[PDB]
């Protein structure tokens, strides 16, 4: 017989659940005969069978090949940790990627017009038909090509020994007063500013709020294992821009943040977003600001006021822009390893394992598409990661300081003595003397390729150089200057009049909201009289209704006093808007034909026709309206919130 040799292998065949779905044969009736396996796993002494007339040796012959087959799949590809995603596959994958993995698939918001604000515009002659559309979506056929055109690529060639020279740079701007101090935050500070409707991962069913409401302990798990050193089932989810699941966990300082978003948004599970944030809150939100020149916490109206205070100190100043062609897909793995080392400098000793583990996942990122198509990302930064704004910024300044010093020979220590730098994620610029700025302008497009951050096509391979202050571009705005009553000057954030009217009149699937929008726009665009007069005309409607709260800002009490609180001047005090700069930004209106010759005066007459009746009328907040209407506006106490 052969059973004494069959008991040998049985005490080696892997365990399994005793399944009665078929025939579970004996540890000895195998050597009987005609009982050959079709599966291996033992139920404390059984396997499958087939009644296939096998010889007492043909049984052992087959079974030992399954044990060889099991000791093989168990004990490559798809990462050294991400191997779990193979289970969730069911179909073969059509994505046609040439530079990264693609193992199959898994089982798988219209924008509307503002009633009040839009009606106001049409009444003056503004043709909304001739205005840019600012919320278009995209087809999935177009979406699939977007991944092949932008995302699937081998990590760019970062020059030998570069990430040492980048640490050489960070060593200068390090903050020893904060070294090894950061810690996890309590659930209250994290929850304070959080969007209760944050998007959920592909395998998730509840959103950021419900995760907080019910399974707050499940997030505490992800935090523990990561802090202990265990691999977690890290996945990211990929959706196109303006998809119903493109939702920000934090507050955007303007409608421009969602605008400098890439076509392809990658975000981890909502439970994972909170796990990272309840820990790294001090870095990701950048609660103390550490990356020099990071303006993500700065509000829009002072962004250029703060800068002109530095531009006015250089004997002959110039500015240079960072146009990194699609920055998010330009991040090598040594980069994530660098930001990892940075995060360890300011975080406590207990939390390094959290940083060590999480970074390992962020290098080999498995990303599930909207239709189920799963791909493996060759590094790069997911645009929806918690570390995006924080990490990208630190990466921008370290690269751009390197590129500046490398093109000009200025030591890394002596950088602040010859230049100032401002960034926001990947967008930013850099101010210095005319002499130095030209070197970094020409040699820059080269040195930046060497680092792996390729500039755009540009002109003659020279970076964008701003010679006069008001030619700077930052956060999709440009500096425009206003002159107040008391003859002072101050720069406000400027933009194209069409691009503002487009973003102001549209929604995304409510008079209170219409007013909070008009106030939020007045803080930034009171320099544009066509827009100031619109905002006053909407705010002066239905003064009973308190304003909304879902937009960037809103007001508590009297808006003309809230404006005073944040701008440092009353809207009445706006005496003159810069002559030349207001031409350039109004010009897009005439080329598109969005206004008429009579539009400028017609908007003004409606304000004068409103605030001429005896009393205290909002529209009188305009300097000229009040000027020809005789009255003034006396506002009570008002404040600004978000």
């Amino acid at each position: 017989n052969l059973t004494p040799l069959f008991e040998e292998l049985l005490q080696q065949c892997p365990p399994g659940g005793q399944n009665k779905t078929a025939h579970m044969v004996s540890a000895y009736q195998l050597a009987q005969g005609n009982w050959m396996p079709t599966s291996c796993h033992v139920f404390m002494g059984t396997i499958s069978a087939r009644r296939t007339k096998t010889h007492p040796y043909e049984a052992y012959v087959k079974l030992r090949e399954l044990v060889e087959e099991h000791k093989m799949k168990t004990l490559s590809s798809l990462g050294k940790h991400n191997d779990w995603i193979i289970g969730k596959i069911k179909y073969q994958g059509n994505l046609r990627t040439k530079h990264m993995l693609n193992p199959g698939k898994v089982a798988e918001r219209h924008n509307v017009y503002n009633k009040t604000i839009g009606s106001v515009m049409t009444a003056t002659g503004i043709r909304l038909e001739k205005l840019p559309v600012v919320r278009a979506q995209t087809d999935t056929t177009n979406f699939h090509q977007a991944i092949r055109d932008k995302i699937d690529k081998e990590e760019n060639l970062q020059t030998p020994g570069l990430h040492k020279k980048l640490m050489e740079v960070f060593n200068a701007l390090k903050r020893p007063e904060l070294e090894s101090s950061y810690d996890a935050v309590e659930w209250e500070e994290l929850e304070r500013g959080i969007n209760r409707k944050g998007a959920a991962g592909f395998f998730e069913r509840k959103n950021i709020g419900e995760i907080l409401d019910s399974e707050k302990n499940k997030v505490e798990e992800i935090i523990d294992n990561l802090k202990k050193g265990r691999n977690i089932k890290y996945y990211e989810t990929a959706i196109p821009k303006n998809e119903k699941r493109d939702v920000n966990d934090d507050w955007t300082a303007g409608d421009f943040v969602d605008e400098k978003k890439p076509r392809v948004i990658q975000y981890p599970e909502a439970k994972t977003r909170l796990a990272i944030t309840k820990v790294m809150y001090k870095w990701v939100k950048q609660k103390p600001v550490v990356i020099p020149g990071y303006e993500g916490k700065t509000p829009l109206f002072q962004i250029f006021d703060k800068v002109k205070k530095e531009w006015d100190q250089f004997q002959n100043p110039v500015a240079v822009s960072f146009d990194t062609k699609a920055w998010d897909t330009q991040v090598t793995t040594k980069d994530l390893e660098l930001i990892k080392d940075i995060q360890k400098y300011y975080f406590k000793k207990k939390w390094h394992k959290f940083i060590d583990t999480l970074t390992m996942h962020m290098t080999e990122v498995p990303v599930i598409c909207a239709d189920g198509e799963v791909y493996i990302r060759k590094g790069q930064r997911g645009s929806g990661q918690p570390d995006t704004s924080a990490g990208n910024s630190m990466l921008n300044v370290l690269t751009m300081v390197y590129a500046f010093c490398e093109a000009t020979g200025v030591p890394y220590k002596s950088f602040d003595r010859v230049a100032k730098i401002h960034v926001c994620g990947d967008d930013g610029f850099l101010i210095t003397e005319r002499a130095l700025g030209e070197k970094f302008a020409s040699k820059g497009v080269q040195i930046l390729y060497a680092a792996g951050k390729p500039q755009k096509i540009t002109e003659g391979d020279k970076m964008k150089v701003a010679y006069q202050f008001d030619d700077i571009e930052f956060c999709s705005h440009t500096p425009i200057q206003v002159r107040w009553s008391d003859n002072t000057s101050s720069y406000m954030p400027g933009r194209n009049t069409t691009t503002i009217l487009a973003k102001m009149a549209t929604r995304l699937d409510t008079i209170a909201y219409e007013k909070a929008v008009a106030f939020s726009f007045l803080l930034m665009y009171s320099w544009n009289p066509l827009i100031r007069r619109i905002c006053l005309l909407v705010l002066s409607t239905e003064l009973q209704v308190k304003p909304g709260k879902s937009t960037t800002y809103y007001y508590e009490g009297d808006p003309i006093s809230a404006y005073k609180e944040v701008i440092g001047h009353n809207l009445f005090d706006l005496k003159r808007t810069s002559f030349e700069k207001l031409a350039k930004l109004n010009l897009s209106m005439s080329v598109l034909g969005a206004w008429t010759r009579h539009t400028s005066k017609r908007l003004l007459q409606d304000c004068v026709n409103m605030g001429v009746k005896e009393g205290n009328w909002l529209v009188n907040a305009d300097r000229l309206v009040s000027s020809k209407t005789g009255n003034r506006y006396i506002p009570g106490e008002g404040h600004t919130l978000q």
